[PDB]
Order: structure tokens, then C-alpha cells, then sequence
């Protein structure tokens, strides 16, 4: 395949990617890093920021998970229709950012003390993304303008796995539920959802959701 | 044409009034203290509930990296083709994964986690070392051979460190000669010299 994806065996950073690249009929292939061999310290070494996901397209290797993101964006015509659009696919994946951060900041370092409070917090982090929804087409179609962008993908599963640590949490945001349902139903997406390469990842790396 | 909405502080505004000064753009700045700020009308205005806020005409954007993004867009300052592009970002999302830890710091833990913090750095500078020597032995940009909006960013991000941790890139040749050379670039060497800047703290508590 011309993309390899590597990465811990886990949905986590890679999620979105996938999920763009399995809905745009793209071919990659994993290659899967446990925590054990990434212990011996040889790979962590040799990445630019200690970090996965690395990513190649041929003989360009990226690392950054935005970064794989924007270049599939590029490359795959997911990045808006005109620099306009750009910008706002940017402001959208910039936000989804910022909040994937705090979810993985509770998973990782705080679930069992902090999960009350960011629950409580959590629809004034989603509000923005219903407004977004509800500038554009009355939230019929796509985040950004009239056709899908990689912030999409990224949004999709950042309410995914927020339907998962907080079940309902949709409800208050029409809008935005409706979205999740439109998304997960476009057929290469439905099915790679459905598949075990997806099914049978874990969200995080450490059992929390 | 363009309104820059934030604080008094340069905080994540500096790499973008950077990169217009040294691009010799005009701009506005709509000054908003912490006062105003509590009033909470401005705040419940905006898509995140936070500044930067930019104008650019009548798109009105949020998210300082997307500002970066734009500029970097329609001004050329975004990598020489696809390939460069997705280099520049790798480089800039670098650059925002240690601000987040700097302005965790800052914010957050200043007194009991600056020596931890210090002790880290080498270790989250040298990728850009390593990015610079990678590209021309360092003599140029962060990627290829034009500026392009992460070189403001990182160079921001420099510019702090030093601060922080003054030494800091003394063990990174590249690193060093790459401030040196950036910030003698004439419009943005009048630029940092300016009361603009100088006469601005760098974030918004009084710790640096
Ligand atoms: C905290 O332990 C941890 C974290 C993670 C990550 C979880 C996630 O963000 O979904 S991803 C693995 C991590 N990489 C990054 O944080 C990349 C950030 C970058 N800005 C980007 O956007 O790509 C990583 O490589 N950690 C290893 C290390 O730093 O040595 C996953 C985990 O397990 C799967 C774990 O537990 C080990
Ligand atoms: C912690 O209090 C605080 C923070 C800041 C910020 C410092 C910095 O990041 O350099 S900027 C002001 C802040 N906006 C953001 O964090 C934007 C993040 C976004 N992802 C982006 O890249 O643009 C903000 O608006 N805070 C106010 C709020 O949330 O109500 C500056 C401060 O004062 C200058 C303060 O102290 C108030």
C-alpha cells in the first residue's frame, strides 16, 4: 500500500486517520507497535518528537497526528474549496484538538477524580461544534462547506468516544446527533466500524473509555 | 485588513504579529484587559470562549494556529508544494505540543515544576536541531528554503525559552544561528525592538 500507519494497538491518535482513509477507499498498512517493544527504546529514539503515530506516504515520513491529517486533507481534496474554507476546516480541527487534549488528559492522568467534573463541563466544550453545525446549511451536510473535510473525521470520533464516556451526551445537541448518525452511515465508513480492525482496538491504551 | 483581538500580553499572538510585521502587513489591534474580559459579553461571543479573535475582512476566525495557517495560506508562507506543506505542520504542531507545556508551567505550576521543566528541555529542543540540520545544514528555514509560518512560531518559541532558561540553545549550534539570523531580518529586528513588544509581558501573570 502507499501508507503505513505505526502505532500503538490502540484507536487513540489514529482514529480520525483511519476512519478518513478506509471512508476515501484508501489501502494502508499497519504496523503495530505493543508497549513491550517500545520499551526497549530503539523505535522511540529514532522518532522526531518520542512519539507515535509515524506515518509514511512513500518516502515521506510524518509524525504529528494533525499533521497526517492536514497532508491526507491536502493530497485527497478534503481541505475546503477555497482558502476561505480552509481556514474554517482549520478553526474546526484546532477546536477538536483543544478538547481531545482535556479527554485525554482525564483518561490517562485523572479518570477516576476528574471524570465528575468533566462531564459537567462537557456540554459547554460540544456547544461550539453544534453552532458550527448550525451555521452552515442548517446542519445538513458536512462541518465545513458542502462537502467532507478531514475535520470531519476528527470531530466524528472525538463524539464518538465522548458517547462512550458520557452516554447521552449528544442528546442536548440535535444537530450534532443527527451528524454522528448521517456520518457513521456513509458505506465504507459503516463498514470499517463494523469491522474487527476497528471493533476490536481498544479507545485508549490503559482499559479507561 | 487585518484586527487582532487578544490581551495585553504577547502570549499566543507573538509569532502572528511576527510574521506580519516581518511580511509588512498593517494591522489593528483591539486591546482587551482582564476587566473587560470578566464582563463575560465578549467571551460569550466567541466560538471557544477565548482570544485570540481575528478579523480578516468579514471572515472572523479563532484558534491561534489557524490564524498562523491563514497568513501562512494566502501570503505564501506555507512550504513550496504538498510535500513542504506537510513538513511545516509537522514542525508547527511540534512547536504547539511544548507551548502547551510551557503554558502549563506558567499557568499552572510555575514554583514546583520549573526545575522538572528545565531539567526536560534539551530533550524537547533538539527535534528542531534535528529538523534544522536536516535541511540545508541549518543555514536556512525550518522547512525548505523560504519562511514559512512555522518559522515564526518556533522562533516565538525560542524567544521564550530563553527567557525561561537562558542557555538554553547553547548547545544547539543550529538553533542559535537560526534566532541570530531570523530576528535580523529588518522589518521584524524593528519590530522586536519596538514598544509594541518590548513593553508587553510575555504572558498574562507576570512569570516568564
Ligand atoms: C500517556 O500514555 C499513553 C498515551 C497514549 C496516546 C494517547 C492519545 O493521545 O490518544 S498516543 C501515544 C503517544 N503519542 C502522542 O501523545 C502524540 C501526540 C502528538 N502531538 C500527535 O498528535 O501525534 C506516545 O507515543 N506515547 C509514548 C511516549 O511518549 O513514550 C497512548 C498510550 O498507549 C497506547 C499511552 O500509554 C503508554
Ligand atoms: C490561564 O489563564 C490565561 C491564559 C492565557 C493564554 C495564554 C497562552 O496560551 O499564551 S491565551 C488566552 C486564552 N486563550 C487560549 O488559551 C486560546 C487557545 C487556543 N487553542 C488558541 O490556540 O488560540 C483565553 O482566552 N483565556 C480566557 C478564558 O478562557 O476565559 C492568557 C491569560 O491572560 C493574558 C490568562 O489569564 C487570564
Amino acid at each position: 500500500p502507499p501508507y503505513t500507519v505505526v502505532y500503538f494497538p490502540v484507536r487513540g491518535r489514529c482514529a480520525a486517520l483511519r476512519m478518513l482513509l478506509a471512508d476515501q477507499g484508501q489501502s494502508w498498512k499497519e504496523e503495530v507497535v505493543t508497549v513491550e517493544t517500545w520499551q526497549e527504546g530503539s523505535l522511540k529514539a529514532s522518532c522526531l518528537y518520542g512519539q507515535l503515530p509515524k506515518f509514511q506516504d512513500g518516502d515521506l515520513t510524518l509524525y504529528q497526528s494533525n499533521t497526517i491529517l492536514r497532508h491526507l486533507g491536502r493530497t485527497l481534496g478534503l481541505y475546503g474549496k477555497d482558502q476561505q474554507e480552509a481556514a474554517l476546516v482549520d478553526m474546526v480541527n484546532d477546536g477538536v484538538e483543544d478538547l481531545r487534549c482535556k479527554y485525554i488528559s482525564l483518561i490517562y492522568t485523572n479518570y477516576e477524580a476528574g471524570k465528575d467534573d468533566y462531564v459537567k463541563a462537557l456540554p459547554g466544550q460540544l456547544k461550539p461544534f453544534e453552532t458550527l453545525l448550525s451555521q452552515n446549511q442548517g446542519g445538513k451536510t458536512f462541518i465545513v462547506g458542502d462537502q467532507i473535510s478531514f475535520a470531519d473525521y476528527n470531530l466524528l470520533d472525538l463524539l464518538l468516544i465522548h458517547e462512550v464516556l458520557a452516554p447521552g451526551c449528544l442528546d442536548a445537541f440535535p444537530l450534532l446527533s443527527a451528524y454522528v448518525g448521517r456520518l457513521s452511515a456513509r458505506p465504507k465508513l459503516k463498514a470499517f466500524l463494523a469491522s474487527p480492525e476497528y471493533v476490536n482496538l481498544p479507545i485508549n491504551g490503559n482499559g479507561k473509555q
